[PDB]
């Protein structure tokens, strides 16, 4: 892999919307991983998405937790690798800090 890069987008509608248009650029120095947040609908509609270059400190607090605000939940992961936060987290078990199986 050359350098440190992931989708990145602030609170966009859904998956699509945030990677159709997220910039083909490196991470910004001193980030390491790539972050995704996902606020759904406990029914499982998404409500917003952000994804970020980020330093281990950002992806200590992984999983799926009940918001404040009946019928929603929040998800979040991160990953290692190149443009590695493709998807969406959605239950507890993808949203985690993990790598991928690109490399077995
Ligand atoms: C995972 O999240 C979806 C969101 O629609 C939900 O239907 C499902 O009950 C959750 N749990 C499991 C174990 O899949």
């Amino acid at each position: 892999e050359t350098g440190f890069k992931c989708f990145t987008c602030e609170k966009a509608a859904d998956n699509y919307e945030c990677n159709r248009w997220a910039p083909d650029i490196y991470c910004p120095r001193e980030t390491r991983y790539c972050y995704t947040q996902h606020t759904m609908e406990v029914t499982g509609n998404s409500i917003s998405v952000t994804k970020r270059c980020v330093p281990l400190e950002e992806c200590l607090s992984t999983g799926c937790r009940d918001s404040e605000h009946e019928g929603h939940k929040v998800c979040t992961s991160c990953c290692e690798g190149n443009i590695c936060n493709l998807p969406l987290p959605r239950n507890e078990t993808d949203a985690t800090f993990a790598g991928t199986l690109e490399v077995l």
